C-alpha cells in the first residue's frame, strides 16, 4: 500500500526501535496458547537488526526452524495522537505475525521486503507499548526463496534449501516507529528524456485524498530548477547535469500536499538522478551512449550479522568495488537493505534487483502442485521490489528468477505468465531478466526469447574440467559461444556467475584447485573468452566476498569463490581486476 | 624369483645407486628410435629415489602421462667379476625397461613391488657403464591400480584414476646394485608354535643349489640359542622372550650355505619376532591373547618426496603413531618400502598389508573384459607381497581389495578365484581380508563369506548425513551394526576408514564441516559407536597425515582427513586420541 522510504520533517516522524529485544524459541508452537502475544521478558537478549542464529553457542539454536518470538516495550508520544501511526518492518525473515498490546496486527509472506502494520488504534498515547513478533522461517515450494524442511530421527526440525546461502532468520533490518499524515503521499514515480543539453523529469504522484500535489526539482546546492502542480506533470531541467556511471549527479525531488492557502499537509523528498536506460540490439545504452559492466556478484552476509543490513559492511563493501574499477553488481539473491540504493545511487552504480526466486529447481520443479501459491507469493514480490525501487537512478534491471529448471516445456507456461503480468509495472521500462544456469545453455533453453537480455552463469573449471582439465572447459565454452553467435544473437549477454572458491593463504606453484594462483588464472581465462565476443557487454564475477553457507562436505566453512575474504581483506585475485578493470573504459567494445 | 632385501656381508655386496640420474619425457614415444637407450646427458637431473611430479614448475610436467626416461653412469668393480651381478629396482612406478649399455635386459609391471635384473654379462667389469629406465605411468583397467588415461581437445595425455591418491610416478624406491654369490639363498619361510615359556621356529629354505644348509638363531645380545641342519627343520627356543605388540622383540636368523669344510658359499641374516596370530571366532589374538587396534590410515607421500619413501617422514610418522597411543595401521593402499616394515618389527606395531587391487569400482567393473589381464596382474601382484613380507612379526594380515564393487553379483567369481590362488601361499597362514566401502554392507554385500574378519569403511558425519544431520549419520551406522549383530556375526568387525576434512585453522563454535571441531565431534560419535558392539574389535582412523590427491572441487589441495597436517603437526583431533588411545589397554573388550 506505500513502501516509501521513512523521512523526517514536519508532517512526518521516524524513530527507530533498534537494539535489544527478547526472544525465544517455539518449537512447540504453544507460543500463542501461553500468552506470548501480550510480550515477555524471560527469554535471551537479541540484537535487532540481525540474524539470529550466530548469536547461539549450540547447533540445536544455529539451525533452529520453526516459531520464534521477539518481544519489546516501546513509548508512542502523546503528540503523535491524531496521526497516521505505524509500525514499518524492513525486513523479518520469512514470515511474521505482528501484535501490539497483544492485539493480533496483521501477517506477512516474504522475508526481504518492507511491510508496515497500521497501530492508530492499538496503542496507548503518552505510555509504554508492547510490540511481539511471530517470525517463523521453515522453507517450502510454495515460499520465495524455495527449499524443503525435514525432520530428523530425533524430532528436530531442519531446513535443506534449494539454494546455496544459509538459512539466516530474525529480525534482519531496522524496525521503525512512523508518524504520518492523515492523508498523504503513497507513491510516485519518475521517467526521463533528453533532448541536448536538456532534460524532462515525468513525474506522477500516488494520494489517498484530493487535496493538490506540488512538484518542485533543487539542485545539489539546493537552488530549485523546476516547479509544476497535478499529480501529473513534467519537470524541464534546463542544461541538466546527467546521472553518469560512476558519476553521479543527484537532484532533489520534493512533493507537497495542500493548496496555496492552507496549512502543508505532507512534505515527501527524495533524491533522483537524470538519467535514461535503452537496450538497443546488442547494446546497453545509459544516457545513449554504450557502457560495459565489470562487477560482481554480491550477498548482504557478515560475520556479525548474518543477513543484517550493516552499514559499516556496506560502506566498506562500496569502497573495494571503486578501488577495483567495477560499476555494477546484482543483489543476489534477494533485494537488498534500501540503504544499499542510496549509495548505489550516490557512487554511480548500476544496479541489477533480483526478487528471491531462486531454487526453482532439483537435483521436475514445474511440474508440481506448489506453482499455484509459489507464483501468487513470487509475482506478489516482484510488484513490492519494482514498487519500492523503480525511482533509483542506479537500478538498470530486473531480475526475476535465478538459475530456474528452464530445460523442462513446463517452465514456459510460467515463464509466459510471469512476463506478462510484469510487463507494465516499472515506469521506465527497464528490461527484466534472470540468470541461465550451466545446464540452460542456447542449445538446452526453452525460455530464450523471454529475457531483455541475457545473463549467463558459467563455471567451467570449477564445476567442470577442473585441474589440468580447465583448457578443455575453455574449449566448451567457446562451443557454447561460438553457438550463440552462430544463432545471430541480437540482445546483449552478460556473464553474471563464474569463478573458483579459494583459501586466502593455500599457495602452489604449479596451482590446485582451491589455491590464489589457481583462482587468477581461471579468472584470466574467462577474460580471454569474454573478450573474443562482441555480443559479450558485462562480465559480474562471483562472488565480492566469501559469504556463509549450508554445511556440506564441498562447502569449507561456507562458499569460497570471493574475490575478498569474509573479512574483506583481498586474495591475490582482488589484484588481477584492480588491474584489468581499471583499464577497460565505460564504452569497451564499441 | 628373489624377493630378499639385500644384506651386507662377505659373500654378498649392495650399493645404492641414490642420487642423481638424467630425465627426459618422451611424449611422442620416439626415445628408443632416437638411440635414448644408450644414456644422455640432455635432459634434468632428477633425485632418486623420489616421485619427478613435483618439481616442475609447469602444470604440463606436474601432470604428464606416458613414457619417461632415466639415466645414469655407474661404476662396476673388477672384484665382482664372477659374482651374479643384479641391478635391484625397489620400486619404478608403474611400468618399466631396464637398459644396460643401451641393452635391453628386462620389463616389469606394478609399481610397488621390487624386482631384480641380472646383468652379469651386459657390464664392462672395471669401468663405468649405463643404466637407462623407460618408465611409464598410463592407467587402464587392466593394470593396479585402476584408473583411465584420456587425451584432451588439445592432445596431451591426462590420468583420470579409479582412486583417491595422486598419480605419482617415476623411481619411488632405492636402486641397489648387487652382488650374489652363484649358489644363493632365494627364500625362506618361518612360522611359529608356543609351549609353556618355550616356543618353536619352523622354518624352510629355499636355494638354487645342492649344497648344505645351516641355520641359527641368536638373541638380542648375540648369543646363539638354536642350530639346526636342512632345508627343513624345527629351532627349539627355551624360555623365548616373545615378540609383544608395542614391545616388540627379535631374534636374528643366519642362514649359511656350505658343509663344514668348504669356504662358507653364501650367508643371509634376517631379524625375526617369535608370534603368532590365530581369529577365534571374534578375537584377533596375538600369543593367544586377546587385542584391540586403533591406528590409521595411511599413505606414503611427503611434501617434497611424493610417493617415494623417505626415511625422515617415517621415523616421524611413527614417533607420533606411538605418543598417540595406537599401535597398527594398514598400507593403504599399496605396499609400501621395505624400511617401513622393520621399523613395524622393532616397534612392535601390527601391519595390514594390501596390494594396490584399488579401484575396482566407477561412479559394471566386474562386468568388463579387462578383468582377464587385470586378473593375471592382480594376483601375481599379490604373490610377490606375500613372498617379500612373509617373515616379518609385525604383518598381521593381508588385504587383497581395497573398496572393490562387490554390490553386483559378478564379483564373485572374482573373488572365488582371487581368494583359492592365495589360499596356501603366506606360510603362517594369517588373515587375508578386504576392504568394504559404504555401499557394501550387511545388507547388501556379495562377498561376505569371503573375508577371514570384516574390514569398513563407513563415512556418515561426512559423505552422507554432514552437519546437523550427523545425528541421523549415528542413527543409520548403529542401524546396520544391529543387522551384522542380528546376523550373528562370528568373525571380527575392523574399522579402517572414518573421518572428516578438517582445515588446520577452521575454527567455529558452534562447529561446521571443515573444522577443527566438528572433527573432533566426528571421531567422539564414531567412538560412541564403536563402544557399544563386542564384535567391534579395531579402530582405524583415515587419515595419519593430510596427503595429496588429483585436484577437484572437493579436494582442498589434497585430503585433508588427517589426524595430522601434511608437515605432521597436531590437529585438535590428534590430541583427541591422544587421551583416548592411551587409556584402552591392549586386550580392551575381553
Amino acid at each position: 500500500t506505500s513502501l516509501l522510504y521513512p523521512v523526517t520533517n514536519d508532517q512526518r516522524t521516524d524513530q527507530k526501535l533498534d537494539g535489544l529485544w527478547q526472544f525465544k524459541f517455539d518449537e512447540a508452537g504453544e507460543g500463542e496458547k501461553s500468552g506470548w502475544e501480550t510480550g515477555f521478558h524471560d527469554g535471551v537478549s537479541m540484537p535487532v537488526p540481525a540474524s539470529f542464529n550466530d548469536f547461539f553457542t549450540d547447533k540445536a539454536s544455529r539451525e533452529y526452524t520453526g516459531d520464534f518470538w521477539y518481544s519489546r516495550n516501546f513509548f508512542v508520544p502523546s503528540a503523535a495522537k491524531g496521526k497516521a501511526l505505524f509500525l514499518r518492518f524492513d525486513a523479518v525473515t520469512h514470515r511474521a505475525t505482528i501484535f501490539v498490546n497483544g492485539k493480533e496486527i496483521r501477517t506477512h509472506e516474504g522475508g526481504f521486503l518492507p511491510f508496515a502494520a497500521d497501530i492508530s488504534e492499538a496503542v496507548k498515547y503518552g505510555a509504554e507499548n508492547t510490540v511481539v513478533v511471530k517470525g517463523n522461517n521453515e522453507l517450502s515450494r510454495e515460499a520465495l526463496p524455495a527449499g524443503d524442511t525435514i525432520t530428523l530421527r530425533n524430532g528436530k526440525k531442519m531446513v535443506r534449501p534449494f539454494f546455496d546461502f544459509y538459512n539466516y532468520s530474525g529480525l534482519n533490518r531496522s524496525v521503525h516507529l512512523l508518524s504520518l499524515p492523515q492523508e498523504r503521499v503513497l507513491d510516485y514515480t519518475t521517467t526521463f528524456a533528453l533532448a541536448g543539453n536538456d532534460a524532462t523529469v515525468n513525474y506522477t504522484v500516488e494520494t489517498n485524498g484530493d487535496a493538490p500535489v506540488t512538484v518542485s526539482l533543487a539542485d545539489a546546492d539546493g537552488q530549485v530548477v523546476a516547479t509544476a502542480q497535478g499529480k501529473q506533470g513534467a519537470l524541464q531541467v534546463q542544461n541538466a547535469h546527467l546521472w553518469q556511471v560512476r558519476n553521479a549527479y543527484l537532484y532533489t525531488l520534493t512533493i507537497q500536499l495542500g493548496d496555496d492557502t492552507q496549512t502543508p499537509l505532507d512534505t515527501y523528498t527524495d533524491r533522483i538522478g537524470i538519467r535514461t536506460i535503452k537496450i538497443s540490439g546488442t547494446d546497453i545504452l545509459v544516457n545513449d551512449k554504450p557502457i560495459y559492466l565489470k562487477g560482481f556478484g554480491r550477498h548482504e552476509d557478515s560475520p556479525f550479522a548474518g543477513r543484517a543490513f550493516d552499514l559499516n559492511v556496506e560502506k566498506k563493501d562500496f569502497a573495494l568495488m571503486k578501488w577495483i574499477g567495477a560499476n555494477s553488481f546484482r543483489t543476489s539473491h534477494y533485494p537488498y537493505d534500501e540503504q544499499v540504493y542510496k549509495i548505489a545511487d550516490e557512487e554511480g552504480f548500476l544496479l541489477t534487483d533480483e526478487v528471491p526466486a531462486v531454487g526453482f529447481k532439483m537435483a521436475s520443479f514445474f511440474k508440481g502442485p506448489w506453482l499455484k501459491k509459489l507464483h501468487e507469493r513470487h509475482i506478489d514480490q516482484i510488484r513490492d521490489l519494482i514498487k519500492r525501487d523503480k525511482n533509483h537512478p542506479s537500478v538498470l534491471a530486473w531480475s526475476l528468477f535465478n538459475e530456474p529448471d528452464t530445460i523442462d516445456e513446463n517452465a514456459v507456461p510460467y515463464f509466459k505468465q510471469i512476463f506478462d503480468e510484469s510487463k507494465d509495472l516499472d515506469p521506465q521500462g527497464r528490461p527484466r531478466t534472470f540468470t541461465l544456469s550451466e545446464d540452460d545453455t542456447i542449445e538446452t533453453s526453452k525460455v530464450l526469447d523471454f529475457p531483455d537480455f541475457y545473463m549467463l552463469n558459467r563455471y567451467p573449471g570449477w564445476y567442470h574440467f577442473g585441474g589440468y582439465q580447465i583448457s578443455d572447459g575453455e574449449a566448451g565454452l567457446r562451443d557454447e559461444m561460438d553457438k550463440w553467435q552462430k544463432a545471430g544473437v541480437k540482445k546483449p549477454v552478460v556473464f553474471t556467475e563464474f569463478g573458483a572458491d579459494t583459501e586466502a593463504g593455500l599457495h602452489k606453484l604449479p596451482s590446485v584447485m582451491w589455491t590464489e594462483e589457481y583462482q587468477v588464472e581461471v579468472l584470466k581465462m574467462f577474460s580471454r573468452v569474454f573478450d573474443d565476443y562482441d555480443f559479450i557487454k558485462g562480465e559480474q564475477v562471483w562472488n565480492l566476498a566469501d559469504f556463509q553457507t549450508v554445511e556440506g562436505n564441498m562447502r569449507v566453512n561456507g562458499n569460497k569463490k570471493g574475490i575478498f575474504t569474509r573479512d574483506r581483506q583481498p586474495k591475490a585475485a582482488a589484484f588481477f581486476y584492480h588491474d584489468r578493470w581499471n583499464k577497460l573504459p565505460l564504452d569497451y567494445k564499441a
